C-alpha cells in the first residue's frame, strides 16, 4: 500500500520531525484539523472553476465530503483528548507548493492536481510513520488507530488526484514525468530543509525549536 506512495515521494519523513511530533500532540492535532479543512477547500475551489471536467466534479466532490468528515473526526479527538481549538497559523508547505502553479491553462489545472497528489501522498506517508510511534503510549493509542485508518483514504486521494492530472495533461507522458519530477523536488526540499515551526507538513525541526522543549 505504502510502496507506491514511497516511490512517488522524493524522501521519507525525517526522524527529527517524528521525534518532535510526539512532544507536541496538541499542535499536531490542531494543524491536522486545519489541513483537512484546506483539502476540502482545494477540492471545492476546483469544483467552482472546472465545470467542464466531468470526472473531476464527481471525484473531487466526494473527496471534499470525506475531508470534511476527517475534519469532524479530528474535532472529536480534540474534545476527547482535552485539546482546545487554538489558533495555529498555517504551515509554509501548501502555500509554497501553490506558488509553483503555472498561470497558463491547462497547465494551471494540471499543476494543482499534481500538488494535490503530493500533499495526499505525503500525509499518507507521515500518518504511516507516526502510527507505530504513537502506539507506544496509552494516551496516544486511539490516535494511532485513527492514523492507520486514514491510510487507505489518503492513498485513494493520492491516486485520484494523480489520475486526473494524467488525463488532463496535454503533452507527452515524458513531459508529465518531468513536471512531476520538478514538483517532487520542491516538496522534498520543503520536507527535508530546516523549519523554525512545527506543523503536520513542517520541515526538519530547527535547533531553536528543539531547544524550546
Ligand atoms: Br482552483
Ligand atoms: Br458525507
Ligand atoms: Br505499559
Ligand atoms: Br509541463
Ligand atoms: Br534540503
Ligand atoms: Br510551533
Ligand atoms: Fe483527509
Ligand atoms: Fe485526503
Amino acid at each position: 500500500l505504502l510502496a507506491p506512495i514511497k516511490a512517488f515521494l522524493g524522501c521519507e519523513t525525517p526522524q527529527s520531525w517524528l521525534q518532535f511530533a510526539t512532544q507536541d500532540i496538541e499542535t499536531l492535532l490542531i494543524d491536522h484539523a486545519n489541513c483537512e479543512k484546506k483539502a476540502a477547500a482545494t477540492a471545492l475551489n476546483l469544483l467552482f472553476r472546472y465545470v467542464e471536467r466531468k470526472e473531476l466534479l464527481t471525484n473531487l466532490s466526494q473527496l471534499a465530503r470525506e475531508e470534511l468528515l476527517h475534519f469532524e473526526q479530528v474535532c472529536e479527538y480534540m474534545e476527547n483528548m482535552g485539546i482546545p481549538y487554538k489558533h495555529v497559523p498555517s504551515s509554509r508547505y501548501a502555500s509554497s507548493l501553490r506558488k509553483q502553479v503555472r498561470n497558463e491553462e491547462p497547465y494551471r489545472l494540471v499543476d494543482i492536481l499534481i500538488i494535490g497528489a503530493f500533499i495526499e501522498a505525503r500525509s499518507c506517508e507521515r500518518f504511516a510513520a507516526l502510527a507505530p510511534l504513537l502506539e507506544t503510549q496509552p494516551e496516544t493509542q486511539e490516535l494511532a488507530r485513527y492514523y492507520r485508518f486514514l491510510l487507505k483514504s489518503e492513498s485513494r486521494h493520492f491516486e485520484d488526484y494523480l489520475a486526473l492530472a494524467t488525463q488532463y495533461f496535454p503533452d507527452t507522458e515524458a513531459d508529465l514525468h518531468a513536471r512531476i519530477a520538478e514538483i517532487r523536488e520542491c516538496e522534498r526540499e520543503l520536507i527535508e530543509s530546516e523549519d523554525t515551526e512545527f506543523r503536520f507538513h513542517s520541515g526538519s525541526p530547527a535547533p531553536a525549536l528543539r531547544a524550546g522543549i
